[PDB]
């Protein structure tokens, strides 16, 4: 599992995310959409945005970034005891939203990219390994729930 020392690395940088949840949400979602355009087509709410400036100017997009980060945070502060938290999320993402596991890999990479950009003194290799570990545990757990439900395995 993550060691206590790994968990402290993850939560130290996540407390700096919290100082600007909206801004980090925006940057994470923009990166995802520009690097992996197919992901934007999942969002009836956002599929009209074509350019990076249009994405930056959308207030609703910045709201959904907060939604996302606020749920991610709540999961992380459980330190792996996130069964309750995860269960509604994998349920909607398998059945309603239909989000492949691979696209959760891609938002994982955009999280780490942004955190590197924003927090390089608090996001050395040590903390980057720890963050990667904690995002891989989130994906493993959700993947287990998708399998159970019979969504892309
Ligand atoms: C850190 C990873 C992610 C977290 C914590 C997250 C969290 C959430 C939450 C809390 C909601 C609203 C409640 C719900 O319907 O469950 C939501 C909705 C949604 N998410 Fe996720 N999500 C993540 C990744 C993704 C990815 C990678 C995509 C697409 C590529 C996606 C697509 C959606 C869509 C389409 C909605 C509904 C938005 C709307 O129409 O209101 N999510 N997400």
């Amino acid at each position: 599992v993550l060691s206590e020392g790994e968990w402290q690395l993850v939560l130290h940088v996540w407390a700096k995310v919290e100082a600007d949840v909206a801004g980090h949400g925006q940057d994470i979602l923009i990166r995802l959409f520009k690097s992996h355009p197919e992901t934007l087509e999942k969002f009836d709410r956002f599929k009209h945005l074509k350019t990076e400036a249009e994405m930056k100017a959308s207030e609703d997009l910045k709201k959904h970034g907060v939604t996302v980060l606020t749920a991610l945070g709540a999961i992380l502060k459980k330190k792996g005891h996130h069964e309750a938290e995860l269960k509604p999320l994998a349920q909607s993402h398998a059945t309603k939203h239909k989000i492949p596991i691979k696209y959760l890999e891609f938002i994982s990479e955009a999280i780490i990219h942004v955190l590197h950009s924003r927090h390089p003194g608090d996001f050395g290799a040590d903390a980057q390994g720890a963050m990667n570990k904690a995002l891989e545990l989130f994906r493993k757990d959700i993947a287990a729930k998708y399998k159970e439900l019979g969504y892309q395995g």
